[PDB]
C-alpha cells in the first residue's frame, strides 16, 4: 500500500494530451510531489480548471499552428516529456495526420532537447493483421490498415519516424510505446464503457463475422505505475515497447461480462469492418515495467461503480 | 538550368539519381555520398567530376558526416534501405534517421528533395489515377518494409523541413525507366519475354502505371527543387502518359518479334497511374513520348533484337 504520487518527485514534467483519457491521470498523479504542466486547447469547459485546482500548471498549445509561435513563453528546463496529443484523422485526411503529429513531434522534441527523457504514445492499430488473436510482437509487420479510422495508423507511422530520426539527432533518450486499450473510472472510462453506452442506446456492436475481437485492457492504475518505467527505459535509438496489461481479453468477452453485471444486453452485429483491436505480447513490457496489478474483471466493475452506478443492481 | 551550385547527391550509383548526378555536374560541384560497393562505380563517377564521399546509412551516431562540408546549396536524397530481409525497425530507423541528420546537416541549403514512392496509396481501381491526396495505407505484398519505410521517413522530412525552415520537395516517384542501369520495368518485362518466362496479367483489365523517361526525370529536378517549401512540397512524380502494362509487352513483341507470354492471373504485382495536374504546374509537360521512350531504351539496351 503506497501513493500513487511517490512514484516519482521533484521532477518537471511536460505532458500533452492531459485532458485525455491516457494523460489526464499520468498529470494529477505526478502533480502532486512534481511541476507539472499541461499543454493543450483545453476546450471543454472547466477542465482547465479543474487541471488547474488538482496542481497543474496549464499552457494554450495547438498542434495546428504550424510555425514555431506556439512554443512562445514556454519553458524549456523540463526533465520529462509525455507527449500523448494526437491528431487522429476522423475527418479522413491523412496528409494533415501525418504533417500535424509528425511536425508537433519534432518542435515538441526539439524545445524539450535536454530533457532527461522522452515518451511518446503511439498505437497498435498500424500492425499488419495476421490472425484476430496473434499476440503482437515488437518486430510483427506494420501496414497503414485501420478500416474504422484509416488516417490513424498512417500518422502514427509518419510520427514515429519524426521521434526515431529527432532523437537521433538531439541524442534525447527516447521511448515510444504503441499503447493498447485503456480504461479506468476517470474520464468516460474507456472503450469498454463506449459499448457500455451502445449497449444502454440499443445502438449495434460490430464484431468479426469469425472469432472475436482481443485486446491487452490496461489499466489507469497500471498505466501511471509504468510512465516512470518508460522514461528509465528511454534511449537513443529509441526504445520501442508495445505497452498493453498482462491478460488477454476478449472484445465479445467483455461484452458479455457488462451483460452479466449489469442485465443490459447487447446486440452484436457480425460485420466486415469492426473497431480492431489486438492484443500485445507483454514480455518487453514486462521487462520494463514488472507485473501489473489490477485484474480486468474487477478493473471493468469498478469502472462502471463510478461512472454508471444507477445501472448495477 | 543550374549553375555554380553545390550538390549534394546520394544514391547516385542508383537507376534514379545517376543521371541527374552525372547531367548536374558539368556546370555544378556535385558529391555523392553512398558506399560504392559494386566494383568500379566509384572511379566512373569520379571520372566526371563527381566528388565521392564514403556515408553508410547503417552505421550508428553521427560519425559518417565527420568531414562533410555543410555549405550545400541543394540535396537529392535518393538513397534507400528498401528492407528486403523484412527487418522492419531496421528498415524505419534506418532511413528516417538519415533523412534527419541529412537535414540537420544541410540545413543552410536552399533546397532539399526527397524521393518517395506510389506504393503506399491505398488500392483503388485498375486505372484510377492517384491525386497527392489520395488515401495510403502502406501495403506493398512485394516487399513489405518499403512503403513503410517511406511513410516513417516522409514524417521525418516534413517534421525536420519546418523544425529548420529547410524548403523541401517530397516527390512520390513512378516507375522510371530509360538506357541506363538495367533500362527499368519495361525492360525487366522484355528480359522475361527474352527467357520465355510467363508474364501475369490481371484476369480482366490491365495494369496501368505512368512510366517516366530519366531524361524528363532529369530535367524536373531543378523544376522540383524551385517548387520546395515550408511546409513541404508533396507532388506524385511521373509521366505525362497513362501506360497499360499489358500494352506495353504487347508493343515490345510489335518492335522485336518475341512473343509475350501472357498469363491471366488472379495475383499480379500492382502499378499506379498518378493524375500530372501538379507535377505538370510545376515541371512542364514531358517531352518522350512513352512508345518512342520504349523503342529508344530496346535500341541502347538490346539493339541486336530490333530489326
Ligand atoms: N485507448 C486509448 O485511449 C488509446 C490511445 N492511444 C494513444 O494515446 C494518446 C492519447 O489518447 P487519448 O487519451 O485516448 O486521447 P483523447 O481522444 O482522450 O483526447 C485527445 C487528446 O489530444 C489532444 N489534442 C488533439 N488535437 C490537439 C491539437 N490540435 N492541439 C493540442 N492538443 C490536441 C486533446 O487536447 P485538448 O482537449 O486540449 O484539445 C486531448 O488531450 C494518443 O497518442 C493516442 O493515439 C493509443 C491506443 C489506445
Ligand atoms: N523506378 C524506381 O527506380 C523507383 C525508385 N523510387 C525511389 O527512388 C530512389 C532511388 O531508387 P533507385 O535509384 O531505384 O535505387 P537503386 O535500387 O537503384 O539503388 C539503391 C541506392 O541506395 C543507396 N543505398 C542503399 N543502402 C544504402 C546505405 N546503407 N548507405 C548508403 N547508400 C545506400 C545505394 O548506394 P550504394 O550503391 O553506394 O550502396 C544506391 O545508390 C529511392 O528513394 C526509391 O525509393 C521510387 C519509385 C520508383
Ligand atoms: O479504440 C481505439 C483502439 O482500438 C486503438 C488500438 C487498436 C489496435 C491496437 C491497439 C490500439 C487505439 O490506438 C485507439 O486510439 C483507440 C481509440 C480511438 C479513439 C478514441 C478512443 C480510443
Ligand atoms: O519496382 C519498384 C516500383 O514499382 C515502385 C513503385 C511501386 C508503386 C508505385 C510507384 C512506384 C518503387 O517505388 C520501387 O522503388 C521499385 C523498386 C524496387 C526495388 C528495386 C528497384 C526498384
Amino acid at each position: 500500500l503506497v501513493p500513487r504520487g511517490s512514484h516519482m518527485e521533484g521532477k518537471k514534467i511536460l505532458v500533452t494530451g492531459g485532458t485525455g483519457q491516457v494523460a489526464r491521470p499520468v498529470a494529477e498523479a505526478l502533480a502532486e510531489r512534481n511541476e507539472v504542466w499541461c499543454l493543450g486547447r483545453f476546450g471543454t469547459p472547466g477542465v482547465e480548471k479543474e487541471l488547474n485546482d488538482r496542481g497543474i500548471t496549464t499552457f494554450h498549445w495547438d498542434m495546428d499552428d504550424p510555425g514555431a509561435a506556439a512554443y512562445e513563453g514556454l519553458p524549456d528546463d523540463f526533465t520529462h516529456v509525455l507527449h500523448s496529443a494526437v491528431r487522429r484523422g476522423e475527418d479522413g485526411d491523412v496528409n494533415a495526420a501525418v504533417e500535424v503529429n509528425s511536425v508537433a513531434c519534432g518542435r515538441l522534441m526539439t524545445h524539450c532537447r535536454g530533457a532527461e527523457a522522452f515518451l511518446f504514445v503511439s498505437t497498435g492499430a498500424l500492425y499488419k493483421r495476421q490472425t484476430l488473436d496473434h499476440a503482437y510482437t515488437e518486430d510483427d509487420p506494420v501496414d497503414g490498415v485501420a478500416d474504422w479510422l484509416p488516417a490513424y495508423p498512417v500518422g502514427k507511422i509518419a510520427a514515429e519516424g519524426a521521434v526515431r530520426a529527432f532523437a537521433q539527432v538531439l541524442n534525447l533518450p527516447t521511448t515510444i510505446a504503441r499503447l493498447n486499450i485503456a480504461y479506468g473510472p476517470g474520464g468516460y472510462g474507456g472503450v469498454p464503457m463506449l459499448y457500455f453506452k451502445r449497449m444502454l442506446a440499443g445502438e449495434p456492436i460490430p464484431v468479426p463475422k469469425e472469432g472475436q475481437n482481443w485486446c491487452s485492457l490496461l489499466h489507469t492504475d497500471d498505466l501511471v505505475a509504468h510512465v516512470p518505467r518508460l522514461w528509465e527505459a528511454a534511449a537513443t535509438p529509441a526504445t520501442l515497447v508495445n505497452w498493453g496489461g498482462d491478460e488477454a481479453v476478449g472484445i465479445t468477452d467483455c461484452v458479455r461480462y457488462l451483460e452479466e453485471l449489469t442485465g443490459v444486453r447487447a446486440r452484436l452485429v457480425p460485420s466486415e469492418v469492426t473497431r480492431e483491436t489486438y492484443r500485445f505480447d507483454p514480455t518487453r513490457r514486462r521487462e520494463i515495467t514488472g507485473p501489473c496489478r489490477v485484474p480486468w474483471r474487477e478493473g471493468v466493475r469498478r469502472t462502471l461503480q463510478a461512472l454508471h452506478p444507477e445501472h448495477l443492481p
